[PDB]
């Protein structure tokens, strides 16, 4: 598919059937944007959402999260799992506390050093927040990308991992950034699912080289 034809039918699907009305969606902010992007690193949006509210009502600025005690976060994320996520959570408030002046950063570089913050997280912060130009590629993007563009080969192996980047990069327009980047995971989440994908529901399924082969399942690649 052409990459301008993908941008365009994607952002025309969002604005028809798009999740808007999320908390962290709502007088947007890099810390509401930095704060949901970690709970959902490994935990279902139902789930998130009561603990999201109570951070937010608790920790209304990351100077708040920064001076609260290590054991009263750890508290608060009790059924979240994954606590390495909250140790970096705390540390990352510190960070941006101590060399920032409590203002979140909006370069990409001072994003992507705090701790618990890689590549697309960085990134996803920045779009989704502000509208800056960086794609993401987090577990739902990957498999919409690798089944509409037949990528194979396992994304843990660094030159598949490249190729994916470079695609989204591809793909991912600036003109409407926040939308793209929000519809690519409502799309991975609720439609191109681990199994058997709603294609019909889909609106790449006009060009999408999985679905013409019904070979949804070579893609991404698994690990050897
Ligand atoms: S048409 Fe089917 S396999 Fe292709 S991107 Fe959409 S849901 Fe995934």
């Amino acid at each position: 598919m052409q990459a301008s034809q993908f941008s365009a039918q994607v952002l025309d699907w969002y604005d028809k059937y798009g999740r808007k009305t999320l908390p962290w969606q709502i007088d947007k902010t890099p810390y509401k944007v930095w704060l949901s992007e970690v709970m959902l690193q490994q935990t279902q949006v139902a789930t998130v959402i009561p603990y999201f509210e109570r951070f937010m009502a608790r920790f209304p600025t990351v100077t708040d999260l920064a001076n609260a005690p290590l054991d009263e976060v750890l508290h608060l994320w009790t059924g979240l799992g994954y606590y390495a996520r909250a140790r970096n959570l705390h540390k990352a408030a510190q960070q941006v506390a101590t060399l920032h002046g409590g203002k979140f950063p909006e370069t990409f570089e001072e994003v992507a050093a705090l701790p618990g913050v890689g590549r697309s997280t960085a990134g996803a912060i920045l779009s989704l927040s502000l509208g800056k130009h960086f794609p993401i590629l987090d577990g739902n993007v990957k498999r919409v990308l690798a089944r509409c563009y037949a990528v194979s080969g396992w994304p843990g192996k660094k030159e598949v991992e490249n190729k994916l980047w470079s695609l989204s990069e591809q793909v991912t327009p600036a003109v409407g950034v926040e939308r793209f980047n929000q519809a690519m995971m409502d799309l991975g989440a609720m439609i191109c699912t681990r199994s058997k994908p709603k294609c019909s529901l889909c609106p790449l399924q006009n060009g999408c080289i999985a679905a013409a082969n019904n070979s949804w399942a070579l893609y991404p690649g698994k690990k050897p």
